[PDB]
């Protein structure tokens, strides 16, 4: 389905920004 | 849903992006 | 709705990273 | 409609992000 | 689809972002 | 239509953050 693999993209990006996101704190705290 | 977990995400990105202006920010005022 | 939503917290982080851009610029300078 | 609106939002963070880069590139420059 | 085709485009985001993630913690680590 | 439209713009940010991606790279080495 297309609009099934859009719903695991969607949250597969979100759980990528969330990483980065830690990355970022982890260099100001640096 | 999805959508509103990925703004949400990007709401928390958005915040250490800012903390990490403001290390920046006082590094050079060092 | 959460599309809307969406579009307003991507346009919050375009202004945090402008801010850090600003930063750094800043850092930059000195 | 609303999709256009975060498809406009999304480019102008683009944008953004583009001119951080920038930003990031002349720090490096000595 | 066109749906199909935005889920591609956003899994290639996901992938861009992760490779961002990488290099501001290889930056961290300097 | 519009979902094609927003996934160019999709294709073109993340255009801009392996851009972004490689100055930090460049900074760091």
């Amino acid at each position: 389905g297309e609009i099934k693999a859009l719903a695991q993209e969607i949250k597969a990006l979100a759980k990528e920004i969330k990483a980065l996101a830690f990355e970022i704190k982890a260099l100001a705290q640096g």
